[PDB]
This record gives structure tokens, sequence and C-alpha cells, in this order.
RNA sequence: ACACAGAGACGCCCAGA
RNA sequence: CUGGGCGGUCUUUGUGU
């Protein structure tokens, strides 16, 4: 409104206040855009602005008609003028006029507004336009304003007595403001009206007029000229396209545009629709007749009664019909041997021979224990002296013996797989062969489950405190917190040490041991006959090992004596063991690589269980308390879950969280959990999933019996009855959305048998057989009862409509010529390198379609950037310039080639296609299409990432102010059923036909339609086993389907006669088409938005109910938000019943989209929504907090030492924003210190005990030392910051001083202690087959703007390739799966071996003596000017250091838990902030005149000698750079002045509403343990 | 023991017996 | 049926935040 007052409510303290940007979003229902007739002529343009219509709103009101005229001068600004048109007319004062004069360049520019405040304080007002839809662009156009006027004004400054001012700047965007002052909603709001006016003016008069716009860079104008070359010249042959693939008629399209949807149909299709809804909502429900809520939930409660005992009698049909089973869930003993020295004691009283006389297993012992004690040692137990003397200055030592077993021994070991193949025909390996494959009976007994679950002893203390490996794990963890020695520090420190001597941990600790050993041992052979005998390090168990290879089982017995068994876990979930006189032994077991990253990980995960339920059950870490039942419940089921591991019980406990959330549905609906028993049949193969499926059942009876309780508490809802779905407790709501994800602590990366490869093709065949035999209602015609992959061409259109009315609303008319100009932008800037990736590509082609000649030859998957060297190699600049070949290839071929293979997931079972070259480039530009039209929809989030947040907080704004308070929000959470399998493609190209000009048509068209005819490859190995069993006795008729269609038995459409592929037409694939089916759901949603607000309209009476209607999407997953403000009591019921058929109605309304509604969906909850499994309980958002932590060892293969704490850290702070409290990060990061001393050998090199205590002298995190992250602050700050806290209080900064000295005379040095995985042998083989010249370095020191520049020439594209080829992205890279087992099995050599490089390999204990010999000339401490070279944000860094040393005791007090649980932004490092741009442009510009930045002559070079004060050797010629500087490569001066540009960093925190060093110490004082206040 | 409403794995490659 | 060879081995990881 006033120029004055918005200036009036800003206050002004002390000198020069700034404060922070405040991003505003369209929040408000819009008015429709006045008419404007645009008019030019060489005196100016000419606008004849309409009548605004009228709503209720008053937006728009300074919108007035009239006639205004602007030159043809500004011409280029009106979106600056007339957006600020009416908040700037105060004509113009220069910084000179009201500012001291220092006479420099600066005097002459003038900002928009300098307002005086009539009485003595200047505040200045800087406004800024920027047409990006994108939030970045925002804060770009922020940045670039606030940095040209901060400097001047700030030299400014202190020239004055009293320079009590304020600068602020406004971004105006098409939706969304960013301002630092407090302006109103309504003027934003106002603000964006005026842009969107004023863009379409400036569209309007740019489309008619050439020179309007300033002239373009001419990059991209060459990059828009020849996207408009490709798209005007490129011919698909369509004529081929529909003789190729089917449904491929153009003619299909031309009707789909051209002709109008039918309303008549529209309206008697909804009205039928609202009929079967409202019916089966009425049938479903109970509605009729009339009766109270009791009887209603009395018999919902009998019919979920009666599906569970049929669910369960068809269960029991099929099973083995066993009441009574002896399997131990855990197939380990429950020893808990006291921890001892290194030593072997076999010392039997009795003698060997006595073990001779107790079976297979004891004879097998009693030779074994033999053969050790008349051998030699050297095997058991790993040498010292041998590895002393190899360190000090690869082969694999395992002590193997041959016992002589008699033939029934040998039949007993093969019974449990131990040479089992040479068995396989025996009368006893058959019947155990065939026994093996039969499930398990629901009524199977399984009692015992949960009394362990309720009475365990996993929870107490195992006195086991001042043995080795816990005094190893001490001493580590005080050299960590010496640099950080607080009171608090020592309270959690003792916390972890408290909780580290429980039983379980110390049994998990020497499961991790011989999980370890297995895994070092998986890389060994044994001949037939042969075993190997092991010690593990700091027990007395003895294993016996078989190995067969690493892709196969390896098999393991364990024996211990009876005397060293000093206590035990209790429970009878444990497999039996054998008794021998003083001996126990184990049977054999087997294990995989997958099978062995739980058992690795158990202990920390076990810490990690036992801190999080303990801070979730409201205990403090500093507290000792006797352990509960809900305690031990969560933390046994969590051990049952690691070592079960299996994908059933990991489905059963995952499908308990949409089982509970039908206990947040509302009258007059029901909880309807029996939903969820079409999900939970299948076979059960053990006793945990018995007990798991009786449970699940049983909380799905209770939750039909019962909804939970929704209690107004004050303003704020609560709710209560909330319970654990597998224990049946009851606890609180945070507890119970936790517990849906324990099933996550299964192994995500499990490995796929031949076995479950079919299964997976099931997931495809099923959806191929329901095509349509008539392509009639594939995009033709029009039904009100669609089929399977059938749709509606009218709903489909009006849809389309309702996205396009939409989208004008939003962003304006002429809206499609801005996407043309931001699509060709998008096409034709981007070249074929950029495709480069390190991800596979597909190999299959017409050579592999006939199994006949491919049975000998070996498939695999080679990679997309090796593809695109090869077209590089051919001179192929451009990715457009490659389309055309790509898709001429694709047409020759006449199918698309696709490849198979299985996700590894948390969720179930989903198939994955990988694509090959032509078909990937052919893709490429229609998903970059889709995905700038679902940039403009206003409520799409996977193009729109903020949009997952802002439409669920602003839906109470809206109901606030068009309703008033007191308004009920009902929601549903959809979920689709079968997404990309469903959508048959025509519909997806008519959807993206339909938002672009016709010139794109014939491309979309075409690139849409090879997906109607796709070759997927299936397994080779899978095809082997297939072809010699020509007959099939499977009860899966799946298995008969595609066994006689292979052999030629059965004629399907799908697979052919001897063939390697199957033959898929409907559906697409998994994300390929993500963009234009998110493009889709957002029409579908649109649709459902303005159908809901005229139904709301019309009523149920004849009177409007006053309501508002949000709806949010992504790719398939979506939610509707609608608020509804009663006016009486049966109004309310009134209003409500009518909301609930409108919600209930969609399920019925997805059918004619060809979307189909999944039984996950929750629908009719109040004050309760969920969008991507965030949880919003009213004003209460909640975050499975358990889902990261059961994540914080999940690392990756890192070549350099110190990346293992980087990727430790990025977990911590994964684990932080996911709602864990400062002292639950901090135990996370103890047993993360603990996983990484046991990655590096603890528990498998005898020389680790040298190696901690002489790394106590040296803690240097390239040689392995853990840094640890402050308690009050754990997670907040990255690994940089703890380096450099410990450079400047440890003598780690004295020896990279001294380093850097060295370096000087004749981060950075973290990473110089490296270890090569495979000595990057397949790399190196990577680099022999492009031809790609080793010259490379040295021609781009001939020419630096090379690194600088898009592309000139081939020879330049293959110097950037050479670049990329030779970087950390694809080094770390080639990395297989199960990280874990492959790193730690590298842990028995790494200490004591050749194997570390250093920046002539050595070993980490010859590295660590060699920098103690160095450490003698250490001197000084570490430079300001390395100390702003290699920590640029130091400084910042500092003002962080210090502002946690006023917390630094455990006081504080236990408040009143205030819930108004949100989510926050906390800047803790921002921006470096002495440069204005950043000096990659900085130096690029000034080089090579490339026009990066926005400065103009006189500002680029202040910002160039701003430059040159820091670094010193910096030159203005590139040669002098290269021979004046300490980087002898352009490569790293690249890297150096990228990373110099130092970032900011911002955590994303959980907890009380902030009101913006006040934001962190408040979040360190708040966010220390959930209801408690330190300090 | 692993996988599985029985599709696999329980070693694979050679040289001579 | 005797002496041997076998790891970044292959399986294995796609499209978007
Ligand atoms: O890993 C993934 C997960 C999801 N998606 C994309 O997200 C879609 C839905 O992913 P989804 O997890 O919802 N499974 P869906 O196919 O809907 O069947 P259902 O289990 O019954 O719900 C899929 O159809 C893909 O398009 C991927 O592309 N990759
Ligand atoms: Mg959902
Ligand atoms: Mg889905």
């Amino acid at each position: 409104m006033n120029l004055e007052v918005l200036c009036g409510r800003i206050n002004v303290e002390n000198g020069l206040s700034l404060g922070e940007p405040g991003l505003y979003d369209q929040i408000y229902d819009r008015p429709g855009l006045p008419d404007l007739d645009v008019t030019v002529d060489a005196t100016g343009v000419t606008v004849d602005i309409g009548a605004v219509p009228d709503s209720a709103s008053q937006l728009g009101s300074s919108i007035n008609a009239g006639l205004i005229t602007i030159q043809l001068s500004e011409a280029y600004k009106i979106n600056h003028d007339f957006t600020f048109s009416g908040l700037s007319k105060t004509t113009d004062r220069r910084l000179s006029e009201v500012f001291p004069i220092t006479h420099d360049g600066s005097d002459g520019m003038t900002p928009a507004v300098i307002h005086t405040r009539l009485d003595g304080t200047i505040v200045v007002v800087e406004f800024s336009t920027t047409r990006s839809h994108n939030i970045g662009g925002l804060e770009a156009a922020y940045r670039t304003k606030i940095e040209k006027y901060r400097d001047p004004i700030s030299r400014r400054v202190d020239i004055m007595e009293n320079p009590r001012v304020f600068f602020g700047v406004i971004v105006v965007s098409s939706g969304g403001v960013l301002s630092n002052m407090p302006l109103t909603q309504d003027e934003a709001e106002e603000l964006m009206y005026r842009f969107c006016i004023a863009n379409e003016i400036y569209t309007k008069a740019r489309s008619m007029d050439a020179d309007i716009e300033l002239q373009k860079s001419e990059e991209e104008l060459e990059a828009i000229s020849r996207a408009l070359s490709f798209f005007s010249l490129f011919e698909p042959n369509i004529e081929r396209v529909e003789g190729t693939f089917p449904n491929s008629e153009i003619k299909m399209l031309e009707q789909f545009l051209s002709t109008p949807a039918d309303v008549d149909f529209i309206t008697k299709t909804l009205k039928a629709k609202e009929v079967e809804a409202y019916a089966d909502l009425c049938d479903s429900h109970y509605l009729k007749p009339e009766k109270t809520i009791q009887e209603r939930l009395e018999i919902n409660r009998c019919e979920a009664i009666d599906k569970t005992q049929d669910l369960l009698a068809g269960l029991h049909a099929r099973s083995n019909k066993q009441t009574s089973l002896n399997r131990g869930t855990v197939k380990l003993p429950p020893w808990l041997p006291k921890p001892s020295s290194e030593s072997i004691d076999i010392k039997t009283d009795s003698g060997f021979g006595s073990l001779m006389d107790h079976g297979a297993y004891g004879e097998l012992w009693a030779k074994c224990l033999l053969d050790v004690s008349l051998g030699n040692v050297e095997g058991v137990v790993s040498d010292p002296a041998k590895e002393l003397d190899i360190a000090i200055s690869a082969k694999i030592t395992y002590r193997r013996f041959k016992p002589a077993l008699s033939s029934s021994a040998r039949q007993e070991f093969s019974l449990q797989g131990v040479e089992g193949k040479k068995w396989k025909r025996m009368a006893a390996n058959q019947k155990k062969e065939k026994e093996s494959h039969e499930t398990l009976s629901p009524f199977l007994d399984v009692e015992d489950i949960g009394d362990f679950l309720t009475f365990n002893n996993l929870l107490t203390d195992s006195r086991y405190g001042d043995e080795s490996i816990q005094r190893a794990v001490s001493i580590l963890l005080e050299k960590a917190s010496a640099m950080q020695d607080t009171e608090l520090t020592h309270a959690l420190n003792d916390s972890f040490k408290r909780n580290l001597s429980s039983n379980v941990v110390q049994w998990s600790l020497w499961v991790s041991c011989l999980a370890q050993e297995l895994a070092s041992a998986l890389k060994q052979h044994c001949r037939a006959g042969e075993f190997i005998i092991k010690k593990l390090k700091f027990w007395p168990i003895y294993v016996i090992i078989k190995p067969t290879k690493s892709s196969s089982h390896i098999f393991y017995s364990l024996g211990i004596r009876k005397a060293d068994v000093t206590r035990r876990l209790t429970g009878r979930v444990f497999s039996d063991t054998i008794d021998a006189g003083e001996w126990e032994l184990t049977e054999f077991k087997s294990l995989k690589t997958c099978k062995l990253t739980n058992l690795v990980n158990l202990p920390c995960t076990m810490l990690n269980s036992i801190a999080f339920w303990r801070e979730k059950l409201g205990v403090a870490p500093w507290l000792v308390r006797k352990p509960c039942s809900e305690l031990r419940e969560q933390v046994g089921l969590t051990f049952l879950i690691s070592l079960e591991d299996k994908s059933k019980t990991e489905e059963i406990i995952t499908l308990t969280r949409y089982t509970q959330m039908e206990g947040f549905v509302s009258p007059p609906m029901l909880p309807k959990p029996q939903k969820m028993l079409g999900k939970l049949d299948g076979p059960l193969r053990t006793k945990l999933q018995v007990y798991l499926l009786r449970k699940h059942l049983d909380c799905m009876v209770r939750i039909a019996s019962q909804p939970f309780s929704l209690i107004p508490r004050e303003g704020r809802v609560e709710w209560g009855g909330t319970f654990h779905a597998i224990s049946g407790r009851s606890t609180n709501l945070e507890n119970m959305v936790n517990s849906w994800y324990i099933g996550y602590y299964k192994n995500k990366e499990e490995s796929t048998e031949l076995n479950a490869l079919g299964e997976m093709y099931k997931k495809i065949v099923e959806m191929e057989e329901d095509k349509p035999s008539s392509p009639e209602f594939l995009g033709w015609g029009d039904t009100d009862s669609p089929k399977k992959h059938e749709f509606s061409r009218s709903f489909l259109r009006a849809a389309c409509s309702s996205l396009e009315r939409e989208i004008a609303q939003r962003h304006g008319r002429q809206w499609k010529q801005n996407l043309e100009e931001r699509v060709l932008r998008e096409i034709g800037t981007k070249n074929i390198l950029d495709l480069a990736s390190m991800k596979a590509t597909s190999n299959f082609s017409k050579d592999w379609e006939l199994y006949s000649e491919v049975q000998t030859k070996e498939y695999h998957r080679s990679k997309l950037l090796e593809k695109m060297a090869t077209l590089i190699e051919k001179g192929v600049m451009w990715y457009i310039d490659a389309v055309g070949q790509a898709w001429k290839a694709v047409l020759d071929d006449g199918c698309m080639r696709i490849c198979l293979f299985k996700k590894n997931q948390h969720g179930g079972l989903r198939e994955i296609y990988v694509m090959d070259a032509n078909a990937r480039l052919v893709q490429f530009g229609v998903e970059t299409m889709a995905r700038c039209v679902c940039e403009l929809s206003p409520h799409e989030t996977v193009a729109n990432p903020r949009l997952k947040n802002s439409i669920i907080e602003n839906h109470g704004l809206k109901s606030a102010r068009s309703l008033g308070p007191g308004s009920i929000n009902i929601n549903s959470s959809n979920d689709a059923k079968k997404w990309n399998q469903g959508h048959y493609t025509t519909k997806l190209a008519l959807v993206l036909c339909w938002f672009m000009p016709a010139k794109f048509h014939r491309f979309i068209w075409a690139a849409i339609s090879m997906f109607r005819r796709k070759k997927m490859m299936v397994d080779l190995r899978f095809l082997a086993h297939l072809s010699s069993k020509s007959e099939s006795r499977s009860s899966d008729p799946f298995r008969e389907a595609m066994t006689d269609a292979f052999h030629g038995n059965r004629d399907v459409s799908w697979m052919d006669k001897g063939r390697t592929y199957i033959k898929t037409e409907t559906g697409m694939m998994q994300g390929i088409l993500h963009f234009t089916s998110s493009l889709l759901h957002s029409c579908v949603q649109s649709f459902y938005k303005s159908y809901f607000v005229s139904k709301l309209k019309e009523g149920y009476m004849g009177e409007s109910i006053s309501g508002v209607v949000d709806v949010i999407e992504g790719s398939d997953d979506s939610a509707i938000m609608i608020s509804i403000r009663p006016k009486s009591d049966m109004d309310e019921v009134r209003s409500r019943f009518f909301v609930a058929n409108l919600l209930h109605s969609v399920k019925f309304l997805n059918p004619l989209f060809g979307i189909y509604s999944s039984e996950k969906s929750t629908v009719n909850t109040v004050y309760c929504v969920e969008y991507n499994s965030e949880f919003h309980f009213h004003r209460h958002l909640v975050r499975p907090t358990l889902r990261w932590i059961a994540a914080s060892h999940q690392i990756s293969e890192t070549e350099a030492l110190a990346s293992r704490q980087e990727d430790y850290s990025n977990l911590l702070t994964q684990c932080l924003e996911g709602g864990a409290s400062f002292s639950l990060t901090y135990l996370i990061q103890c047993a993360q210190l603990l996983h990484h001393y046991m990655l590096l050998g603890l528990c498998l090199h005898p020389l680790f005990g040298t190696f901690m205590g002489m790394l106590i002298s040296d803690p240097d995190p390239a040689l392995g030392f853990f840094l640890m992250d402050n308690p009050a602050f754990a997670g907040g700050a990255g690994f940089r910051f703890n380096l450099w806290r410990a450079c400047k209080t440890t003598d780690l900064g004295r020896k990279y001083a001294y380093y850097f000295n060295e370096i000087q005379g004749k981060g950075t040095l973290s990473h110089s202690v490296m270890v090569y995985w495979g000595d990057r042998k397949k790399y190196q083989a990577l680099l022999n087959r492009m031809g790609l010249p080793e010259d490379w370095v040295e021609q781009i020191d001939e020419n630096p703007g090379v690194l600088y520049r898009r592309a000139a020439n081939k020879k330049e594209l293959l110097l950037k390739l050479a670049e990329k080829v030779h970087s950390p992205g694809v080094t770390s890279s080639l990395s297989k799966g199960h990280v874990v087992p492959r790193v730690v099995a590298a842990g028995v050599y790494l200490l004591s071996r050749h194997c570390f490089r250093f920046s002539q390999k050595a070993s980490l204990i010859k590295l660590l003596m060699m920098s103690s010999i160095s450490a003698m000339k250490h001197g000084g401490s570490l430079n300001p000017n390395q100390e702003r070279m290699l920590f640029p944000q130091a400084q910042e860094y500092d003002r962080v250091c210090t502002l946690l040393e006023e917390v630094e005791h455990l006081t504080g007090k236990f408040v009143v838990r205030e819930r108004n649980i949100v989510r926050s932004r906390i800047d803790l490092f921002q921006e470096p902030v002495d440069l204005r741009c950043k000096a990659e442009d900085l130096v690029s510009e000034v080089w090579f005149g490339l026009k990066r930045t926005k400065l103009g002559p006189r500002l680029l070079k202040e910002e160039w000698d701003k430059l040159r004060a820091s670094f010193a050797w910096l030159s203005t010629d590139p040669s002098e750079t290269l021979r004046d500087g300490p980087f002898l490569s352009h490569v790293q001066f690249r890297n150096f002045i990228a990373h110099v540009d130092a970032k900011s960093r911002s955590v994303r925190l959980l907890g009380a509403p902030v009101k913006k060093v006040t934001t962190i110490s408040q979040v360190v004082r708040m966010n220390f343990f959930p209801g408690f206040s330190l300090e």
C-alpha cells in the first residue's frame, strides 16, 4: 500500500540491521486476470487494462482500468515497473545525497527506494524481479542484489556518528516473494498479481516485437536455434510408426485435440458414480438401517473376525498342519562367555576321546582338537610376531585339517548342506529336501516367542565392564573426547558404556566377531573333507568352517568348553545345541554374503535400539533404571528381526502401518483394517512369522472393534488408545508410528536366488493378459464402466482443461509461449556429455533373441558413459544432434530393448527395467518436456520439492482466512495400485501433447509409441534351468504358463518359443515416464478439486457448504484436504456425511482415468494427513526417526580413510534431521565410532592394541582416528568442523602446520592415506576401451577455457570427458553391493600389510611410525593464511564454537513437554561474505570474457582486487598461474577455486517453533532431551 | 542351514585316473 | 578318483527428488 507504513513496522537497532529473508507463497484465492489488449507503435506500448473481476477476497483491487503507456526504452522493465508501480513512486535519490561523500566510484548509482522516516532514520529498499519458478532463482536474485548493495552501504555506515540504518531486498516471482521485511500476506499476494499482469503484458509485447527483449547471450541463441531447427526438420516417418507400434495412429491425437469433451456424458457418469459410491458406503459401513455407533462397530468386529478366520483356515489348509515344531528363531547359541586374553585353552580333563562318543559333531570336534594338539598352531589364531615383522619393515593363512569321518557323520553333515550336492540322491537327503518346501500352520504353538519378548535378560548388566574389548573402546572414546572434555560429555559416555555392558551387546560383540571371521573366510576354498579351525579373538569360542565359494553358502559349527560359559541369554528362541561331556557344540549352520551385514553390525544396531527406545520411553541417558516391559519388548523385537532377516518377516510388520492407519478413520465411516487381509496371505516358513501374523490379526480385530479416541485439549487435538501393533501394549502416538518401521532392521540388500526370479516375471505378465481386445477405450472413445488399462477420452480432456485453467490462473495467459521457449532452452543447451554416467545400460539386441546361439555366451550390462564416449568419438556434440539417430535406430529395430532385475527395497517386491542407449536418448527429451510442464503445476511435488510441505500448513491459513476459527479438517491420504503397469501410454502421450505447441507433437507421439512394443530380456541362467524341465509340477499356474510358452506347448502373446525375452504392450515401466505420469495425476487431482468445489457450492439441500479444498500429489501418491465450517449440530453431521461421500467417491472415479486406488489409502481422517511418509497429526509433524537410525551404518566403499568419517557424518546428520535429540545423536555417533574401529580390525587383527596405544600419540583422522562431535550439538555440524576444532586444540594442528610448511618450501592432507580396492583393475580396463588420449591434462593446461566453456569442437569434448572420467565420482562408482562384508574382510590384513598408499605402498603401522618419526620436528601452530585456505568457514566455525562453550555441565530441569512440533531451518554456517560473487565466475569472466556475473566493470575490478588479497599467488595470466602456484595442474586449480567458495550449511530440525546465535542456543537448550531444558 | 506356494544353491574350472 | 588353479571375481543394481 504505502511506502512508509511498510518501513514503519521495521525495527532498527544499533548500526546496520539486516535480518534474514522470509518466503511468502501463494495462499489466497486469486480472482480472474483482467483482459489486456496490447498495441505497439514507435512511440511506445499502449495496454488497455480491462475490468478486474470482483471477488470477496479484495485481492487485486490496486489494478485499475486504464490506457497507460510505457516508452520503448524501458520496455524491457515492465516486470520491474508494473510490479512495483505504487511502492517506489517517491522520486529518485542516490547514495551521496543521504550518505557521507566518500570519493569512490560508487557515487552515482541509486537504489530503488531510500526512505528517511521523517525523523532521522535511513531505511533503503531494493526491488528485484525474477522469472524463475523454482525457489533457487529467488534466492539467487536476493543474494545478487544484497551483495551489490551491501559493501558500499556498509562502507558509508562507518562515516556517520549514529548510523541507525536498515537495508532490505524484496524479490518478486510468479509464485513467491523473498523479502526480509515485515510484509503481510495481502501485500505479497498483490505483488504476485501485479507480477502476473506485468509478465503477461511483457510476453504479449515481446511476441510481436523483437527489440523489446535485451540481447541474450549467443550460447542461448544458438541453443534455441538448434532446438527449433531440430523440431522443425524432424520427420519421425509417422506411417512407419503406425505400421510398427500398435495403436499409434496420429488420428487419435488429432481427434483428442479437436473434439470437445462430451458434457452430458461427463455429468451422467458423475451422477452414476455418485450413486454407486453412496450405495457402497452404506453397504460397507452399515449406515442403513439407522443404528448408533456401538452396533455398527460390533458388526465391523464380527466381520473382521470372520475374515480373519477365513484367511487362517485357507492358510492352514495348504500347510503341513503340524501344531508343534522344534525350530529356533535364533540359529546362534545363547552363550555369553566372559571375554579373556589371546590364548588357546583346549585342556579337556576327560580327554578328547570322550568327545568321540557324542555323535557326528562330537566325532568331528574330537578329530579337530586331536589334529590341533598334534599339529601346527599357526592358523587357528593370527600370528602377532609375523605381522609385526612384516609391518615394521595378500597371502592368507588358515589352519586346515582333514578329518577321516565315517559315512554316518558325513550323512548327518550333508543333511545340513555340508557337501550336500554329492549326497543329493540319498533317501534321507531327498526326504529332507521334500520336507523343506512345506509351509507352517498358523495354529502352530509360538508362545515361547511371546514369553521371550515379554521376559528376557537382554538388558541385564553383564558385569564385563573391565574386559579388554570394552577397555579398548573406552580408551578410543576417551581419546576422542579429550578435545571436548566436559561433564555432559562424561555423562553421555558413561551412558554409552553402561549400554555397552548389557547382556545383548556383549552377545552381539562375539557374534559380530564370528561374522567378521566368516566374511574373511568367504574368499577361501577347501577340498572335500577339509575344514578350517579358527578361534575368536576375545572369546574362548572355536569355529569349524566349511567354505564352498564366495557366491554360495559358508558353513560353520561352534564349540565351547562348558566351564567357559559364564552366563547365557534366557529364552527358548535359540536353536538346540549339542551337549557333549565337557564341551557344548553347535550344529552346522550356513550364511551368505548378504546375511553377514546384519550380524557384523549387530552390536551397534542393538546399542542404537536401546538408546532410542529408552529415550522414547522418557528415561534420561544419565539415569539408571531397571528395564520395563515395553523397553524389553521393543529391544527383543529388534533383536529377533535383526537375527531373522527374511523378507516375509519384514513385510508382516511393515503392513501394520496401513493396518493401524485405519484407527484414525472418523464417522460416518468405520475403521476397515480387514482390507489388508489380501496382502497378508502367502507362505509361512518360520515360527516368528506365525507369531507376527497372529499378533497382526489381533491388532486388526482390536482396531476394527474400536477407533482411536479424538481428544480436544485446549486448542490442540490429541489421540488416545494408541498401541504397539505387535506387542499390543498401550503407548503414545510417537512410539506407535516408530514401531511401524521395526521391520526396516531387515537387510535391504538381500541376494536374489534364481528360485525367486520367476515371481518377479509374474509381476509383469499378469498385467499383459488383462489387455483389452479392442482399442476403442484406449484413447478413441468414451466409456462409463472402464475395464483394466481403459480410460475415458472426455474425462481425460476435462482433467487436462482443469489443469490448464489452474495453470493459466497461476502463471497467467500466454504461459504456453514461455513454456515453449524454456523447453527449447533446456533441450538446446544440454550436450551429450551430460548424459554420460556410471549407471548401467542394456546390451540386449537382436543377437540375443534366440536362446540357441546364446546358450553358451554370458550377458552383461555395460555403462552408459562408454556408449556416450563412442558417440563423442563420432563427433557428436549435442544431445539433440543424436536424438535423430537414436530414434531412427529404435524405429528400424521395431521395438524397445529392456533388461530386467530385482530391486533391493524395504517394501516388498518390485522389478527394475534398464533401457539401452537409444531408448534412453529418445526418452530423455520427453522426460525433460514433462518436467518443464510439471514445474508449472501449482500442486505437483516431484518437480517442486517445496510443495511437499507448504500446501499442508497453508491449508490451515486458507481455512482460517476463508471460514474463520472453528473449521473441521477432513483429509484423505491416497495410494495408487499398480501405477506403472496400469497406464496405457497413449493416454500419457495425449496428456503431454495437450500442454505443448503442435511443433513438439509429432516427436512426442513418436517417442512414446516405442513403449507399446517392449522386449524385456530375462535372465539366461533362469532359461538354462527352464530348458531342461519341459513339464512343470508346481501349484502356481504362472510356472506352467512360462514353461509351456518357452517350450511351445502353449501360445501366448508375451512369450514365443525358445526366446530370451518377454513382450509387453500395456503399461509403462518403473519411473521411465515419471514426470508424464505426474502430469496426468496432476490433471486428475485438478479435476477432483474443481468437482469437489462445485459439489460444495451446490450443497445437499440447496445451500452451499462453506469449504476450502486443497490437493497435493506426486507420482502416484496424493492427499486431499477439505476444511468445512458448520453452522450448527445437525448441519455438522450432514456436512461431514457429504464430505465423507465426496472422499469415498474418489475410489470410484479413479478408473475413468485409468488409475486404480490401492487398499493402502486412508480415507476420511479428521486433523490427520500423511503425504510422503510425513505424518501430520494436526499441529504435530511426526517423523519415523527409527527409520533413519536403523540405516546409520549403511556405509559405501571409500578409498580414502578420512572419507569413512564423512559418510558417518552424513548418516548422523540424516539421523538428526529425522527427529532425534542431540544426546541420542551423540550415542549414535558413539556406536558409529565402535563400528568404524571394528571395521579397522578391532576384532580381527592381533596388532590392534599396539595400533590403538600408538594411535593415541597421533590422533590423525587420515590414519584412522575417529573424531567425535560435541554432545550438546551432535550431528549439527559436519566432519570439517570437527577437523578444524581438532586442529585448534590437539597436536594435529602442529602436524598439519609442519606438513604445510614442508609443501610450501619445495582437509586436503586428510585424504593422503588411501587404499585401492582391487588395485583399480576394472577401472583401468574402463580406460582401455575408449581411446582417450593421455595428453589431456597438458592440453587443458594449454587451453584452460575448456574447463570454463560449454563446447567448441570434438577435441574439447574429449578433453572434458577425460577430465570427467578422472574424477572421484567415476572412481567411487564401481563398488558393488554388500559394502560392509567386503570392507571388513580387509580388516584382517589392513594394519600390518603393505596396501596403504601415501601422498610405493606401506602399512598403517608403517605410516604411523613414519608420522611419529616426523612428529619430533613439528613446530608452532597452524597459520592464519592456511586457517582460511583449508577451512574457508573457519571464522564462521568460530561463531558456533564459542556458542557451545556456555553449555558444558549437566544442569537443567524437566519441563512439561509442550507439543507444537514443526519443522524449521537453521543456518549454522552461512555463505562466506567478503566477495560478492563466486570465484568460479570471477576468474572465468576476466580470463575468457564470459558473462557469468551481473557486475559492471568497476564492480568486477573491485571483486578482482578483493580476490587478490587472500591467495596472493593469483595472477592475471594463466601461464603465470601455472608457473606461480603450488597447483601444477589446472585440474587441481579448478577444484581449488570451486571449493574455496565455501558452502552454506543449514540443518532441518524437528521441534518447537523457532522465532527468529539465538536460534542455535534455543535448539541446544531445548533439543538435548525431550521434555528437558538444559541450564 | 539358505532360497522357494517344490523354477535355485549346497562349489566352479582344468590335467591325469 | 589323484594332484592342482579360482576375487574389486559374476550375480549387481534403472528412472526421479
Ligand atoms: O524404487 C522405486 C519406487 C517407485 N518408483 C515409481 O513410483 C511408482 C509407484 O511405486 P510404489 O512403491 O507405490 N509401488 P506400485 O507400483 O504403485 O504398486 P503397490 O505396491 O501396490 O502400491 C512406481 O510405479 C514407479 O513409477 C520408481 O520408479 N522406483
Ligand atoms: Mg500415500
Ligand atoms: Mg502405489
